[PDB]
């Protein structure tokens, strides 16, 4: 599913993404925008034989299991596949765990050459949230 901006917002407001370790929505939305262009769809083959996976490109070496990363991790315990969904609960709940981990955003190389330190509150203007 290709998400619209305002749609994703909403989906991610109500997801409670919203202000998460005092990360804007604004930031989420960029950050989403950069990464998959709002393609739940959306994979990424990684130089190490690693992929990224969603919305959020969430990657196979830590992450989640797409069976063919051999010796990676699986931290929010889920298929990869998961990932792919019309539905975000999967990526989202993921997404708070990798922004807990100590590097907040920066884990999101998008976010942190695209978004981090610009206004990201355009990503939402416009949005009846
Ligand atoms: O979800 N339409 O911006
Ligand atoms: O992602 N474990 O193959």
């Amino acid at each position: 599913k290709v998400f619209g901006r305002c749609e994703l917002a909403a989906a991610m407001k109500r997801h409670g993404l919203d202000n998460y370790r005092g990360y804007s929505l604004g930031n989420w939305v960029c950050a989403a925008k950069f990464e998959s262009n709002f393609n739940t769809q959306a994979t990424n083959r990684n130089t190490d034989g690693s992929t990224d996976y969603g919305i959020l490109q969430i990657n196979s070496r830590w992450w989640c299991n797409d069976g063919r990363t051999p010796g990676s991790r699986n931290l929010c315990n889920i298929p990869c596949s998961a990932l792919l969904s019309s539905d975000i609960t999967a990526s989202v709940n993921c997404a708070k765990k990798i922004v807990s981990d100590g590097n907040g955003m920066n884990a999101w190389v998008a976010w942190r050459n695209r978004c981090k330190g610009t206004d990201v509150q355009a990503w939402i203007r416009g949005c009846r949230l």
